[PDB]
DNA sequence: CAAGGCACATGACAACGGTGTTCAGTGCCGCGTTGCCCGATACCCCCTACCCGTAGTTGACTGGCATCCGGGCGCCGGGTCGCC
């Protein structure tokens, strides 16, 4: 719907409307899915605790590289989300 | 006995002696004042070795940490909920 909508060929509006709608649906879902996960990010960050690094802070580049997983993720590998989220993580 | 005549020396007279200056010229022989000559030194090039940053890696894996009491001591000062 972005993509269609980022062209510069002219669209209908009411079109226009409906393809942001969708793209903003697709980024309450994309918050949805990081808050799912933020529990998997913090479990990960205990995983690297206790090296001089704050355990909220680690926790927050986990949760970088969570957002940096989901915009590299989707259902077209056979796999659950936790299994490939954990290596970007 | 006095006057006139000859010896030696004498007031100056220059010119040599010997030696000290003079402006004069030209060198004599030590410092310099500068053209080379090289020699080294900064400064372009090419090559590759290695430091450092970016980007993937798909069974599954979904909430942590150990705190903290034997100050001690008092006051300020505010909050905080009972009180009638």
């Amino acid at each position: 719907a972005e993509d269609k909508l980022a062209n510069s060929d002219k669209l209908a509006p009411k079109l226009k409307r409906e393809l942001e709608i969708i793209a903003e649906d697709g980024r309450r879902a994309k918050n949805h899915l990081l808050e799912a996960n933020l529990r998997l990010v913090v479990s990960l960050a205990k995983r690297y605790t206790g090296r001089g690094m704050l355990f909220l802070d680690l926790i927050q580049e986990g949760n970088l590289g969570l957002i940096r997983a989901v915009e590299k993720f989707d259902y077209t590998k056979g796999y659950k989300f936790s299994t490939y989220a954990t290596w970007w993580i």
